[PDB]
């Protein structure tokens, strides 16, 4: 059976998925779980996924909750040969190591600033104390653009789709206009046809939390 | 080829995981130690290696791993090479790697958030409830996939239940496992485990430091032995 993306297009994690689906022009089925209704504790997405995480991915028996083993599946199933997840096991693991990279440190910081101005509104938001968390994040991802035209070397590669989504979602807030291979590197990711599949739930969730967050960003 | 150079700490559960891995596969491996107490993982040196500042961390040539579950997946293809701890079907490797995700974001994200709270406060300090709240939904979590096999990602022993077992085995230092049959009958499995022995005086470490730092003690009833 086809793969079914239990997926809400305002997390960038989601749209990273949907960036990969349209790359590699994969047929699945879209489920909708309003992040900001709590849907993903509905008792019946509960039991299928009790970390109530938004994407999972139901691909026959698998049952797949977090985004990036989404993307290095459906990479292995859908795009054998492909440079997204290299064959070569150095190359490999260093996209392995930036995979993991957006899980703990980049949409961890993300996640924590977006989540407080949802929870507490923009006005009560320590808006310093992210900007230092999101400002980090830039400075680490700066340096490894040093002399590499994509995050894990020359060429796109899944880790390029994951960090993308959500460092367009940091910058809602955070300019990139200290860091000359940051806005580089942006900017192509955005002449790909497939990073108009980032479009619709970027703006989304601009203007959801413009509303829970009583805020304009800057812009 | 050159060997792998593991930088650790081995009061950290990830690092701990490594050193099972290491001493299941028996890898040859030069360590390095980085004291996460004192600070040495913003020495000028070691943040010129890894900006994120964290352990574990490993060189092996010239590749750079600063992620516990990176490192855990490049020693089993390097060293079990065709084994089972990193499956080779598809479908058991995915749900091996999805579990491995888990215990980023979720298992060890609230347990360091817990045990840095402690260090940063002092335990008579921390919203201890909260915490409380925070990691026993981790256990409800790993007790659900428990309900659907012996070990975490299957029927038999891989690197989700290596990174699993360590952070387990931390925070059950403070809150115990009696309302979790399936989680308690796992991690005693576990600690039948010769490689288990790698874990064993890092977390007696842990709880020596945790108990100063945090001027405190763990109740001794929590920690399943
Ligand atoms: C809908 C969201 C709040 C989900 C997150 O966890 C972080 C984010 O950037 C968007
Ligand atoms: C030394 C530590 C505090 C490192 C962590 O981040 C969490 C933990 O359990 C032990």
């Amino acid at each position: 059976p086809k793969p079914i993306l239990y997926y809400d297009e305002r997390s960038p994690p989601v749209r990273s998925c949907l960036m990969l689906i349209k790359l590699l022009d994969i047929d699945v089925e879209l489920r909708f779980v309003n992040l900001f209704k709590g849907e993903q504790f509905q008792k019946d997405f509960l039991a299928l996924n009790p970390q109530h995480s938004v994407p999972t991915l139901v691909h026959g028996d698998l049952v797949l909750t977090d985004s990036h083993a989404i993307l290095i599946h459906l990479a292995e199933k859908f795009d054998e040969g492909g440079s997204l997840w290299p064959q070569e096991h150095a190359e490999r693991m260093k996209v392995l190591n930036l995979l993991l990279f957006e899980c703990s440190f980049l949409f961890r910081r993300d996640s924590d600033f977006m989540s407080a101005i949802v929870r507490q509104g923009f006005a009560n938001v320590d808006v310093a104390h992210h900007e230092r968390k999101l400002t980090e994040a830039y400075i680490i991802m700066e340096r490894y653009l040093e002399n590499s035209d994509f995050m894990a070397g020359p060429q796109l590669t899944l880790a390029d789709l994951s960090i993308v989504t959500t460092l367009s979602t940091v910058n809602l807030m955070f300019p990139l206009s200290q860091f000359p291979r940051l806005r580089r590197w942006f900017t192509a990711m955005q002449q790909l046809d497939a990073y108009e599949a980032n479009c619709s739930g970027l703006e989304k969730l601009r203007q959801t939390m413009e509303s829970v967050g009583s805020f304009q960003f800057p812009s």
